[PDB]
This record gives structure tokens, sequence and C-alpha cells, in this order.
């Protein structure tokens, strides 16, 4: 009835939740195309729907498709629209896109996340880069491929997870890409809204499923705590108690049909007024959408003394910004190293650097590319041998328009250089700090965004979301590990791009120096420049 | 089908949106009790449903009930459960409570809001206090009266408005009580969740209805701008374009059925996993849930010079806090007046006050009760005659557990003393400042919350929400009126209760002095103390 005559594409349609979304969509009259990597599991599920639930064979199509590969996505969407080998009847359009597919990523503490295929250890099957492609790359690929074939009034439904906004020890390779997906979905709602295509996000809590109990078992083991501790923490956070199988009003997990019923509402015309909207299937867990504060003053640097602190600035190609940060830190007497991903930027910075009395030497310049982990680890070791430690780090983006009408290689470079690259850098720093203990004084990390791009900062928003959840879990893992066998890491993220004034760089540099050279520590993760500094 | 055999109570069920909620609920198999103040309109609508839509008479019950009167609410709920004169068949329970009733309040700029019945001018029919009772009092009353008769799995659906979070010139008597309702709903979700009763809030945008066009017509007139300007601003804010009656993909208002369809989803078991959740029926208007920042430093007072600034502290009964604020402002050389609602507090403060070199006289003490507007206006005039002006004001709460199991008079005193009282005070200050121009220098107002109540601060959250939206619209009205015929008002709200440390009062006083005595102005409305000051 409610999805009568609509064409739905459900990725991961044979998974634990996907099976229930598929079933409910069929009961409501949709024609469903289910995708997955395991072609047999798709065929078996399709057969069960036909043979045991009296579903007409024309209404279910099984289509193998690795959604992390844009070539496969385009080929599969073409088949759906025009017919093909695996699609017997051309379906002409997609009315509902359920971006439900999502791997679990490698389950490891940040220090242990595998970056290269040879590092992947049995329980896991994915590098960091593969997890990114199977979590946010996949949703991005399907939406770009499908959007030309979705008429006005169509519905894009992205499945994220509430845990993209909570502590989630040992799952940074999962929750940081899912946080990126949240910001991608909000940018897509803005872009597709002009076409009448709505884009909404479901955030399931822990859902009764083999998946959640497998993951919670692994996370209890990663933390060295008893079975059931991860679940107990989230059960306590729920506000809504609910009838369980024995009729008792208790804390319990929501079920897959709860998620499926939300997807039906969003797929149907009953949700026609919603876009860019969150749906938290969590029994009322109180989880903020963002941890943020706004600077309301400029700090005085006269009191800031970083004598004897080694501070590594990790830059991509941002010569002038990196040099300005180094100048400010050096005026506070810090021992500064600047690392550059881009060798041309490194050369340009050497020239620039050659251009009250102070006994502070000029910054050392090194090559530091986190996408070459073995060279990065060696560079950090050489710095430790020469300077004795690395106390703090400043992390800039990896490189200095539309989210849909964009070349495939621009999307791939963004995912690789900014998401994988930034998380890989944090992995390399965390590992180095664990391997080279330097006492109990916290290591401080400041992520700093790019400046305003004059075009809405759509891609910077995605990096911001990923970095916030990287920071949240890194803070928790490092605190926990420092008590239960090592210094903890405190981290924040400075957001420059909401301010477009000439004083922006100077204001940012002053706060970086204040936050690294003084005792002040800020609880909020994201630290925004004000819109007007003066 | 989806509400088969459920008992729904819909307040305002014969209004513009209520009629459509009622109709959809009946189509989905519910038995519906509709309430309103106009008994005839209810009877006429019930007759139309029976005579023109083939609805069985047993399934619709018309019940006149002014939901702002708790006595009437209890009597009507008793009738619904046990049967009575207007309820022929006892219904035994309430499965769905739709708190949809809501007046429009007096439509006036803050300076013109009617406080007393004789001030109400034709277009309007309500004082400020009546509007509060018809907007948040009503929802509070019904939920408390109905909750004992709602079994586990039941659903409370509160209709607020997105405009409780946006600019809305000339509607403070409407949007500030609706903002209070938002925080009341979140506290109720927490309290009722242990019983398995979920509580969710719908935030409609502008909904195609006689109501919205009547209100937008009045708001265009209040601002002296052309017909259609208010609507044009909100149409621009929508992200989702949508098919209109002629098949064009354009900006348009959502319809009443959009709101009704959301209420059906929330009434049905398909939403069983949702509580404390917002549903924004707005075509994706980007509207934050809160304007806030967190203090990340303590300010230096040595540079703060308020010489020649008259600052009025408006206190209820908070002797020690008011005196501490006065001491701090006087050490910054301000000319201080303290007003007290409570005459006993005024006497206690006189005794306390009698208890580097400075030439700053002790604070003047006056009676200032905003619920006696004629005496308040005279007091402000006498201060102006004696001291020459009132530059800035600090506003404390009117008085120094559960939201359900609470005596009726505690609820009534909170609504009257804190909500009506605080808005009435701002009305009195705004009017005084308009009547006694003192140049173009902005008047600054700092609302300051109570300290931590050690019990979750449920009532303080409600006042916080109302004050934030009071501030938002007051800032906009006063800015607009200062350009289009007068000084603008800047206001903020300091939140003390998230911090429970001994340094709390001193830290708060320092920021009050800094924000009133220096040039710094903060864009965010709510200014939170950090959880840890040191
Ligand atoms: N408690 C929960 O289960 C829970 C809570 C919050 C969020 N979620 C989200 O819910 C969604 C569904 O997961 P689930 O609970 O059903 O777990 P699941 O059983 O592991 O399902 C994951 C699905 O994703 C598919 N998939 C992964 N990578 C893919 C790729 N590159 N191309 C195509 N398909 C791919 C898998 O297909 P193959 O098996 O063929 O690879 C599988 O069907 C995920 O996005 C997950 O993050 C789950
Ligand atoms: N564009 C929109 O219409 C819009 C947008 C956002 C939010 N909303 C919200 O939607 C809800 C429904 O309003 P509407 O659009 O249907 O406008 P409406 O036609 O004015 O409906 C308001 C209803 O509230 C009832 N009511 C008011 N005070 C009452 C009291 N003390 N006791 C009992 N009933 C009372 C009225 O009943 P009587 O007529 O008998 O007094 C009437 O049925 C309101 O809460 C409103 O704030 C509306």
């Amino acid at each position: 009835r409610r999805l009568e005559g609509k064409v739905a594409l459900i990725t991961g349609g044979a998974g634990n939740i996907g099976e229930v979304i598929t079933r409910r969509f069929l009961a409501e009259g949709a024609t469903v195309v289910i995708t997955g990597r395991n072609a047999e599991k798709l065929a078996v599920y399709r057969r069960r729907l036909i043979d045991e639930e009296r579903v007409a064979p024309e209404r279910v199509v099984a289509l193998r498709m690795d959604g992390s590969d844009i070539a496969q996505v385009r080929a599969g969407v073409a088949q759906i629209v025009h017919g093909g080998t695996d699609v017997p009847i051309p379906l002409h359009r997609i009315d509902i896109l359920v971006n439900n597919a999502g791997s679990a990523g490698p389950r490891r503490r940040l220090v242990d996340i595998p970056l290269e295929p040879s590092e992947v250890q049995p329980p896991d099957s994915e590098t960091l880069a593969q997890a990114v492609g199977n979590l946010v790359g996949i949703t991005w690929n399907l939406t770009r491929a499908a959007a030309p074939h979705m008429p006005s009034g169509s519905s894009v439904i992205n499945i994220s997870t509430i845990f993209s906004r909570t502590d989630y020890y040992g799952r940074i390779a999962y929750v940081a890409p899912k946080a990126a997906l949240n910001a991608l979905s909000d940018g897509l709602a803005r872009e597709l809204g002009v076409r009448g295509i709505r884009v909404n996000t479901i955030y399931p809590g822990p859902i009764e499923s083999e998946r959640i109990y497998t993951m919670f078992q692994a996370m209890d083991a990663l933390k060295g705590q008893p079975e059931g501790d991860t679940a107990s923490g989230f059960l306590r956070m729920m506000r809504l108690s609910r009838i369980d199988q024995n009729g008792e009003v208790v804390k319990r997990f929501p079920s897959p049909v709860d998620v499926a019923n939300t997807a039906v509402f969003l797929a149907s015309d009953e949700s026609a007024a919603f876009t860019g909207h969150a749906f938290e299937v969590t029994h009322g867990m109180e989880v903020p959408t963002e941890s943020r504060t706004t600077f309301v003053s400029r700090p005085g640097l006269r009191s800031v003394d970083a004598t004897g602190k080694v501070i590594l600035i990790c830059a991509g190609d941002q010569v002038d910004d990196a040099v300005a940060l180094a100048d400010t830190l050096r005026s506070c007497r810090a021992t500064v190293v600047i690392g550059f991903r881009d060798p041309r930027a490194l050369e340009k910075a050497s020239v620039l650097l050659r251009e009250r009395p102070t006994m502070t030497a000029e910054a050392r310049l090194v090559r530091l590319d986190p996408l070459d982990p073995r060279a990065a680890a060696q560079t950090l070791e050489q710095i430790h041998a020469e300077l004795g430690a690395i106390h703090h780090a400043v992390v800039l983006p990896g490189q200095s328009a539309s989210l849909i009408e964009v070349d495939d290689q621009v999307v791939e470079r963004f995912l690789h250089q900014e998401l994988v690259g930034t998380i890989a850098l944090a992995r390399e720093l965390a590992r180095f700090w664990e391997e080279y203990p330097s006492g109990s004084s916290m290591h401080r990390v400041l992520f700093v965004s790019n400046p305003d791009d004059q075009q809405g900062n759509q891609y910077s928003h995605i990096l911001r979301a990923a970095v916030e959840q990287l920071v949240r879990v890194w803070r928790h893992e490092s605190e926990y590990d420092s008590v239960n066998p090592s210094a903890a890491v405190w981290a924040n993220q400075l957001i420059r791009y909401v301010n477009n004034e000439m004083a922006n760089l100077d204001f940012t540099c002053a706060w970086v120096a204040k936050l690294l050279g003084s005792d002040r520590r800020i609880a909020e993760i994201n630290l925004y420049l004000p819109e007007e500094i003066v």
C-alpha cells in the first residue's frame, strides 16, 4: 500500500537489518533491488522471499555490486534503469535509495589500526582505506550514480549510527567514517533539495542483531573488560524503557523492524516535508549533534612560554599558514618542526624561512606523508633522536564545489588524502607516543581546518565531522589506556572557515600558541572562530 | 489499520491542523476524543465527520475543555476514562495524547505586549499570562492529568513550532512560551520514559492554513513591510523544493496532512523506539536547536571600567547572589541599583549592605516586582529622575523535583513567577528604554540562571529555553526598530547550573562585569560556565 509502485534500491539488502528493510518494503508494495558483495547470500535471500513469503519474482531483483567501486555502481545503476543481464525488466527510475550497506571496519585501538593490507590481522578483513570506502565512499558513490534517475519527490535514506557521536573504544576506523557520512548527507540534502529529492539519515542505536553482539563482544575484549560491559553502558543511557519478550518494562535494544519502519516512513510520501533530518532509533539516548564552543576573546601571548616543548606542525601543502604558525610558536620559545606531505611545499618553505631578543632556533623542516607509514614512523624516530621528544602536534588538512557534479577522481582524492590521510596521521602519532614514553604530561593535538573556501565549505564540513569523532574516541582510548596498561592525548579541532576576515590567520595562530603553551585545556572538541573578531 | 483500537485525545481537534490530524487518525482506526474551547465548532466538525465521511458515531467524541484550566482538564480526563455526560461509552485509557492546542498569543512588539486585561487591544484576545497558559500550561496540564491513564507503549505528541527557534518579530508572547514547551517536553520524555510512555515533539514550519496567512499578514503589518515579506524570508530558508498544485518544483509551505502524517507515525507502534525526539516538518529549514558557547577563560577585571554606567540588578529573593554581583560591579566603579520582587529579601539585603580606594557609592535598593507593571514603570521613572538613565540590566530568576508528581500550585507559581514574570520584566525595560531615549549606545541585558539545584535542573531548563527565544526576538526587534523608527538592546543568558563548584559565583560575577563594562559583545545567546573552572 504505502510504497505501491515505487522502485527501491537497498544496498546491503541481505544483511541483518537490510533483510528486514527489504521485507517491509515488499510488504508495502515496492519493487526492491537488493545489492551486496556476496552474490550467493543475495540469491538465497531472494529465494526465501519468493518460496516462503509468497513474493512475486518480478518484485525482487538480486544484484551483486561492491558499492565502494564507482565503476561497478554505475554499471549496476545502468542495469536497473535500462535492463540487463541481472535485471530482466527495465525499471526506468529509482524512487527510493536506501544507503544501508556498511562494513564494520577493522576493530582495533587507534594505535593498532591497519593501514596496509599486510597489517590486517585475522578477526579483521579491511584496511583503514577499505573501511572508508565501505562506509562513506559507498553512500557517496550510490547517491551520485543514482541521482540522475530519481525524479522529484524521491527519497534518499542514509543509514549511519548513533555511535558516530558517542564514545566507541576500538572503532575509530568505523565511527570516524560514519561521522563523515553524517556531514556528507547534510551537504547532499542541500544540493539535491533543488531537484525535489529529499535526503535523510537514520541513526540506529544498538539493534538486536548478530552484528551488534559480535561487535560488542570484540569491544569488550579490546578494552579488557567483562562480557556485557559495553552493552550495559548504552542500556543505561536510554531514556525509554520498553516491553521486552516477557512483557517487562525494561532497558532493551530496539529491533531491526524499528529501523525498517522508520525507513518505510521516509520512503513513503508521508515524509514528503522532511529533508536533512536525523532519525535516532535509540530509545532516547541523549547524544549531542556536536561538541563545540566559540572563541569570545583573543588570547594574550605575553604570558605564554613554551620553552623546551617540541611541537610538530603537520602540513600538506600550506606553506604560508604553516610558516605563520611556526613563527608564532617560535616567538613563544617552542622548538618547532614542520612536516610537509608535498615536497614542493617543503622547498618553498625553505626559501621563505631563509628570509625582543630570542634564543630560539628556526624550525626544522621534514618530509612527513602519513600515506607512507613506514617513512612517517622513521621520520618521527629521527626527530625523537635529535630533539628528545615530540610533546604536541598541530595537524592541518592534507590539501589546501558540488558534491554530485564532480569528477570521480576528485572524490577519491578527497577520501584518500583527507579522511584516510588524517586518521593515518593520528594513528602514526598515537603509536609513536606509546612506543616512546616521555612521562605523564599529556600530549596535545590541535587539528586546524582550512580557511573559508568562499563556496559553503562543503568538503571541509565532512573533514570536520570525521575529525571530531576521531578526537572524541582518541581522547577516551588514550585516557583509558593511560590508567589501564603512557601519557594521555588531549585533542581539539579549530574551525577557521566560519570567519572570512583578514585577522583570521593571526587570531588562529594566537589561540594555537595559547592552547599548546599554557595549562588551559578546553572540554569542547570543536573550537570555532567568531564571525566577527573585533 | 495502523491505529486500530487505540484511544487518541486530540486537543484543538477542530482547528486548522487539528481537523486533519483527527481525520487521519480516524482513517487509521483510532477512536478520537477532540477538545476545544468552542463547543459548537467541535459539534459541527463531529457532525461533518459522521454525515459526510461515513465515520461511526461511537468513534468520535466531542468534549469542550479549556486546557489552560487544570480543573477542567482533570474533569474531562475522568470522563474519558470512566464515562460521563459528554462521553457515552467509557474508554478506560488514553493510548495517544496529541497536545495540539495552541493559541496565537497577542501579536505585538515586546514594548506593546499586553500584561493586564484592560491593555488587550481588539485584534488580540489574550494577555501575556493567558497566552502562556494556552501554549505551555495547556500541554503541561494534559500530560499530568492523562499520564496515570496511559499504559506502557503509549505516545505523547506535542505540537510546538519551528518559529520557537527563529526570528519572529512581534510574537514574543507566542514563541517564548513555545520555546519553554520544547524544554518541558524533553524533561517529560525523561520522566515518563521509565513508564514506557514516549514523548516526542513536532515542529511545523509555515503550514498552508488560514492561521499562517493571518499571522504572517499581522507580522508584516507590525514591521511596516509589504504583504508577503515574512513568507518570502522563510521560503528562502527551505532546502527542499517540492511539487505544488501545478506540478512545478518550487519553494512552498508544507500542508496540514504533512503534520498529520507525522502524528500518525508517532502515534503508531512504528515509532516505538523514539522518545525525546524532534520532527521538523519544514522542508529542511536549517534551524539550530540552541545558540550557545562555553566560557573557556576567566576574565581580567583590572581593565574593566564602568564609571558612569547605571546598572540595574533585577532580583527575586536572591540576597547573597544579588549583593555579590553589586559588590563586583561597584569594584568596577558602576552606579548600581538592586531591585527585589520580595520585600523580605529587600530588608535582608539592607542589613547585609550596611555591613584600592574607591569613590563609588553603595547600591541603591528598590522594590521591583514585574507582576505589578504600574509600580515597576514608576520605579524605573524614579530611578531615571535620580540617576539620569539606566544603561544595562542583570536579570535573575523570580524565585530561588518532578514535572508530573507535583502540586498544581507549584506549576502555576512557576508559570506565573518565572515565565510571565521574566517576559513582563523585559517588556517593562524595553518600554522604559523606548520612552526615555539616552542616545545610540546599546543597552545590555544579561539574564543569569539560578545555580545548580542538585536534581537535574528540570525547571531551570524550561526558563532557559524561554529566555533564549525572548532574547533572540528582542535582539531583532530592537535592532530593526532602531533603524526604522532609540537604542538597540543586546542580550545574553548566563547558565550557572551546569557547574557545581565553589568558584561558581565569583566566576559568574566576573563575566557579568566584563560583559557589561567592556566593549566585548558575544554573538551566541547562551553562555555556559565550564564544568571545571580551574
Ligand atoms: N546494531 C546494528 O546492527 C547497527 C547499529 C547502528 C548502525 N548500523 C548500520 O546498519 C547498516 C546495516 O548493517 P547491519 O546491522 O545489517 O549489519 P550487517 O549484517 O553486517 O550488514 C552490513 C551489510 O553491508 C553490506 N556491505 C558492506 N560493504 C559493502 C560494499 N562495499 N558493497 C556492498 N555491500 C556492502 C554487506 O553485504 P555483504 O555481506 O555481501 O558484504 C551487508 O549486507 C550499516 O550501515 C550499519 O553501520 C547497524
Ligand atoms: N502554520 C501553522 O498553522 C502552524 C505552524 C507551526 C505550529 N503550529 C501549531 O499547530 C497547532 C495547531 O494550530 P493550528 O495551525 O490548527 O491553528 P488554529 O486553527 O488556531 O488551531 C488552534 C487550536 O487550539 C485550540 N486551543 C487554543 N487554546 C486552547 C485552550 N486553552 N483549550 C483548548 N483548546 C485550545 C483552539 O480551539 P478553539 O478554537 O476552540 O479555541 C484551536 O482548535 C498549534 O499548537 C500551533 O502553534 C501551527
